[PDB]
C-alpha cells in the first residue's frame, strides 16, 4: 500500500464536478476546485486547472494528473512548514502517509493546528496521540476516514486499509 492507493480509497474518484463532504465543488480524486457556492466559478477553475474547456467533466487521465500534482503539493507543503517538517522527518514510512493524508484533506494550515497531537507523534506516544487526534471536529465530521488515519498513526501498519 502507498500514499496514492491510500488516498484513492479515502477520496474515491469522480469524473464530474461534485460537492465534497463540506459542500464544496470538487472533482477527480478529492481535488477541491473552489469554496465558492457558484457552479460557474467552479467550472472556470476546472478549465483553468486542466487547460481546456471541460464543461464540468474530465477524463481519468486528467484526474490522475491532478492527483499527482496534489500529492506532490501536500508533500512539498509539509516540507516547507516549520511545525510539520520535524514531525514528518521523525516518522516511519507508513506513518508519514497518515500525515500526508491529513494535509491533503485539510491543508497544511489546518494540520499545523493539531499542535498537541503533533508533539505526541514526535514523541512516539501513539496511543496518546490517537486519543488527542480524536478530540477534533475532523473526527466528528468524517469519522470513518479519521478512524482509518488515526489507526494508521497508532499502529504503523496498513491494517485499516486492508480488506477495503
Ligand atoms: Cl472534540
Ligand atoms: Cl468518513
Amino acid at each position: 500500500m502507498n500514499i496514492f492507493e491510500m488516498l484513492r480509497i479515502d477520496e474515491g474518484l469522480r469524473l464530474k464536478i461534485y460537492k465534497d463532504t463540506e459542500g464544496y465543488y470538487t472533482i477527480g480524486i478529492g481535488h477541491l476546485l473552489t469554496k465558492s457556492p457558484s457552479l460557474n466559478a467552479a467550472k472556470s477553475e476546472l478549465d483553468k486547472a486542466i487547460g481546456r474547456n471541460c464543461n464540468g467533466v474530465i477524463t481519468k487521465d486528467e484526474a490522475e494528473k491532478l492527483f499527482n500534482q496534489d500529492v506532490d503539493a501536500a508533500v512539498r507543503g509539509i516540507l516547507r512548514n516549520a511545525k510539520l517538517k520535524p514531525v514528518y522527518d521523525s516518522l516511519d514510512a507508513v506513518r508519514q502517509c497518515a500525515l500526508i493524508n491529513m494535509v491533503f484533506q485539510m491543508g497544511e494550515t489546518g494540520v499545523a493546528g493539531f499542535t498537541n497531537s503533533l508533539r505526541m507523534l514526535q514523541q512516539k506516544r501513539w496511543d496518546e496521540a490517537a486519543v488527542n487526534l480524536a478530540k477534533s471536529r475532523w473526527y466528528n465530521q468524517t469519522p470513518n476516514r479519521a478512524k482509518r488515519v488515526i489507526t494508521t498513526f497508532r499502529t504503523g501498519t496498513w491494517d485499516a486499509y486492508k480488506n477495503l
